[PDB]
This record gives structure tokens, sequence and C-alpha cells, in this order.
């Protein structure tokens, strides 16, 4: 029995929340406090929870808020020279996740595209800040992306 879509998308997001865990142990041990920021996240009105679920307006949401994820992948990418294949493989592994989730709501279309020029100026004011808060950002990106690859999950397998 080959794997069907859903299938594919499920194994896809694990796949990723595995590499999220293997990018958070590298980070963290380079980090020399480890072993305003506005992160996609699912509220109730994007219907990816039980109370107000529903499909569509769900997988428009997790659709938006992956792209929305990409340019924080690319603040990962570009300031982990250790972890430098790691975080490149999250991005490409996301960008993958992206397409199988397009090709399931070929059906529906429109979808946010976040602008370019807004996400370059936030990429240079991330990579501007100290130390301190530059390794405070990567744990709150590396949590958030986490927690919404897990809603997504939960969403996902309700349909």
């Amino acid at each position: 029995q080959p794997l069907t879509s859903s299938e594919r998308i499920d194994k896809q997001i694990r796949y990723i929340l595995d590499g999220i865990s293997a990018l958070r142990k590298e980070t963290c041990n380079k980090s020399n406090l480890c072993e305003n920021l506005n992160l996609p996240k699912m509220a109730e009105k994007d219907g990816c929870f039980q109370s107000g679920f529903n499909e569509e307006t769900c997988l428009v949401k997790i659709i938006t808020g992956l792209l929305e994820f990409e340019v924080y992948l690319e603040y990962l990418q570009n300031r982990f020279e250790s972890s430098e294949e790691q975080a490149r493989a999250v991005q490409m592994s996301t960008k993958v996740l992206i397409q199988f989730l397009q090709k399931k709501a070929k059906n529906l279309d429109a979808i946010t595209t976040p602008d370019p020029t807004t996400n370059a100026s936030l990429l240079t004011k991330l990579q501007a800040q100290n130390q301190w808060l530059q390794d405070m950002t990567t744990h709150l990106i590396l949590r958030s992306f986490k927690e919404f690859l897990q809603s997504s999950l939960r969403a996902l397998r309700q349909m």
C-alpha cells in the first residue's frame, strides 16, 4: 500500500520535528547560556482547534504560517556556522512540506504570501541584536516553530 498524500504530509511533519529536536541540541550546545518578536501562532479563529474546527480555514492558516516562518528559518541558517547543514536541512524540509500542503489546497488557491522587502528588513533587525538577544531569538523561533508543527499535525489528523 503506497503512502497517500495525507500520510506523506504526516511523515514530513514528524521528520521536521526530529530535525528541530536535532538542531536545538546543536544551537544549545553552542550557546553560552544553554545546556517585540511576532512568530506565527494558531488561535481559535484559525479553525485548527477542536473548538471551532474548520478544515478549509485551518489548511489556509497552516500554509500561511509556514510561509511566514521561512524568514526565521533563514535567520537560523545564516547564524549557525557550525550547525550550517542542519539549519539548511530544516529550511528545505519546510519547503517540501509547503509544496505537499499547496497540492492539498490546490482546490482553494489564494493564500497570503509574506512581503519579501518586509522580510529583508526583519532579517537585518534580527542580525543587529546583541548576542544575548540573538540566542533568545533562536530559542523562541525553535520553540514556536515546534508548537506550530505539533498543532498543524493534530489538525491535519482531524481532517
